[PDB]
């Protein structure tokens, strides 16, 4: 803080376009003859902007005294995250979340012949599980020279208003950055290609493709908010149901517009031609075809492990130090619906999902796999089966039914695989489980 | 770590004359001779100045035990700023203090053919502006090793007395410390040549010069506190007047001393020839005439910004460390009276005023200029006008009248100069002011 | 305890300081090597031998 800037003038970022002065006074029958009769237009034009620099200036009837200033604002804003309301709970202690899914079973015929010798036998149930951990630890760090900032203000409630300022800042960043982070999650998830693809055409190319986007939005809707439940919506492949009133679709600003201005405003009975669940509108997704993504309330899974503050004061330098330390778990649900709505290139299948995905059995056994391919169109597209543990006498027939020898002891890993190229271009698209085997 | 001294004898710090110890032993008729009935005379002479390492000194009744210290005492001391009272107060908010004066006009001849026109003619008045800045921000730092003194001291009080001891010794230095700032106040504005100067003989030299200091002085006290004024003892050559009981005289103890055993003692009717205003002793001044200083009470113009003190602590060390924070603004008004006595040779033109320090002018005005000459002797001086603004047309005649160009963009600098030297050597003392100018 | 730092800090510090010294203290007390280990030093022990 030193008081040394001579000769500075009032233009320093300044780009004039036409000159505002100059168009003023060479105005004949021009659209600037308004401000012809102005007395002071000079002034007023070099000075309305603001500058950022002042400079002692004298006064007009007596130069030895010094204008002075006579009114000083201090700004205030307050920045908040539209997803908070997406956060759940408080995890204090801990590092880790699980997840446990339990599955639907098969049904037998009813043999009391049969039912003689069969009364022990045991039929595993289905379960999966899904694991989380912390993952975002940060801290912003701020400075207060209290003492050598009292030079600046002449009154108490000025200086204290600039010190609760410096300290609102604070959290404005945190809630910056956690808005930043939860609008990635679904970035992230596109790009590891988990999302169910519905193609369209294009939000903004022609009226006949925005209605034919929201007819497709309501039928997916329809869809999953069915009793009895569809395995064709989740990456997990399980059989699973949603409900209405939790159901959540994120658009952005420019489509919201252009729906309200094309569709709404032109049609009678516009509740049978909007959204059907919760509407939330963000500054746009960071993937290039992403338009529209419909998901469950549970699908985010983002919790706060750490949020506190530590300040410490330096008696030598007369200022103090704040820290904001928080720790954050960030992930989403694999077990919850998710719809990504994508209108440029996609391609034919996305993913291969194989149901038993860790699976441990005996030296000798046999176990059965099931395969869910996601084509983004009705044709239908064959699966591959192999293993590849390198031990010989294991082998997997053509329906996913693999025997396993004895002989060795390693783990095995199972392939089922799907050809979406051209001859000649081979595209593979492969979904990878993992199996155990016990000595 | 261990901090010990081997073969150290009692006299590092003693430097002896005639060794009184072997002089007792042979005297016959001496002063000498009322000591030789002492019997132990040897040993009051060997530590009768005090022992400045205490060796291990083996006890009496058994030679192979350690020896306790009889008693401890702790010298406390308390220094104080005998300037202490010229302090004005405290600034909590702010940085610049203002000082304005508005001095006297001119009278004007009564005329009616002439008040027919210039009715309403306009007359500036004549004001003047000061200002003075915070300058002075320091701290003193000490380190208090509590945890290794207390094992060092057998009683509790000696160690809150050794710890408040040294506080203490933090409230002496920064009291020495501003003495010595408030010393160095007067000290710069003798060096810069603001005082206004008298010429003395040196008043220990004789009692006649000191009788011809006591009439000067008592002089120049009736002429500064004359009620009608006067221009000739501030520093910006405005009308003032001082009274008698705000004047000040710094003086040294010499001359106290000197006074009173000379003429005080001698003469009748003390009043007569002491001196007039207050009178206030320090240990004389760093310049080389310098003798006395006679100044206003508002010639002082300190102020204290920041007061405070800090502590903080080192677990690993084990010990606080103590910061003393004094932030003050020290100036002097040249509105105020101030004199200087002083003894030698002394340049025959200390300084020039112009009366107007900064000017406004447009590019058809003209401004007028007054010049004070400082001059200790009574012999005239003439003074010689420029201007060093670097255009064409502006100009100023020979009394001091400034006359602008029609088109001229400069800042302007009004210059008058003094010749006090002789030839192949000129000696110049040059006062001047600023002007600037409106479109 | 956990409510915030001033009273984290607060309680961390007096249990450590005064628990760790008392216990650290009544411990080192009951090594094998105890009978060469006495107690402060004495005032006035003037490190003579007679």
């Amino acid at each position: 803080m030193r008081i040394t800037f001579n000769d500075v003038k009032t233009s320093l970022g300044i780009t004039e376009s036409y000159d505002i002065v100059n168009a003023i006074r060479n105005s004949q029958g021009d659209n600037f003859k308004s401000y012809v009769p102005l007395a002071t237009a000079n002034n007023v034009a070099e000075v309305g902007a603001g500058i950022l620099i002042n400079q002692t200036v004298q006064n007009d009837f007596i130069t030895s005294l010094v204008d002075r200033i006579g009114l000083v604002v201090i700004r205030q804003v307050s920045l908040n995250n539209p997803l908070k309301k997406f956060k759940k709970g408080q995890i204090p202690l801990g590092r880790t979340i699980e997840e446990i899914y339990t599955d639907i079973t098969k049904e037998k015929q009813y043999d009391a012949e049969e039912a003689e010798q069969k009364v022990f036998e045991r039929e595993m149930p289905n379960v999966k599980t899904l694991f989380h951990e912390r993952n975002r630890q940060g801290f912003y760090h701020q400075t207060i020279q209290d003492d050598s900032l009292k030079t600046a203000f002449v009154s108490w409630g000025n200086f204290e208003s600039f010190v609760s300022s410096i300290i609102n800042a604070i959290y404005n960043s945190a809630e910056v950055d956690e808005y930043e982070y939860m609008k990635l999650l679904v970035d992230n998830y596109y790009s590891k290609g988990l999302f169910t693809t519905v193609k369209i055409d294009e939000p903004t190319s022609s009226t006949g493709a925005l209605t034919e986007f929201v007819k497709k939005m309501r039928a997916t809707a329809r869809k999953l908010t069915l009793p009895q439940g569809s395995r064709d919506w989740n990456s997990m492949a399980v059989r699973t149901r949603s409900y209405m009133e939790d159901l959540h679709l994120i658009i952005d600003a420019d489509l919201e517009a252009e729906l309200d201005v094309d569709v709404l405003a032109k049609a009678f009975n516009m509740n049978r031609t909007d959204f059907l669940g919760n509407v939330t509108v963000i500054d746009g997704f960071a993937s290039t075809g992403l338009e529209a993504v419909l998901v469950d309330k549970d699908w985010f899974m983002v919790y706060d492990n750490l949020h506190k503050m530590e300040t410490v004061r330096n008696p030598r330098g007369l200022y103090w130090n704040y820290y904001y330390h928080v720790w954050q778990t960030l992930s989403v649900s694999r077990f919850a619906n998710a719809v990504a709505f994508v209108s440029g290139d996609v391609p034919a299948v996305t993913q291969v999902i194989v149901s038993p995905n860790i699976a441990a059995v005996k030296q000798g056994g046999q176990q059965q796999f099931t395969a869910y391919v996601r084509a983004t169109n009705a044709k239908d597209h064959k699966v591959v089966w192999s293993v590849e543990g390198g031990s010989t006498g294991t082998a997997i027939t053509g329906d996913g039914l693999l025997s396993v020898s004895g002989n060795e002891d390693n783990q095995l890993t199972v392939k089922a695989t799907v050809d979406i190229g051209t001859e000649d271009k081979p595209k593979l698209v492969v979904g990878e489980a993992v199996v155990s085997i016990r000595p």
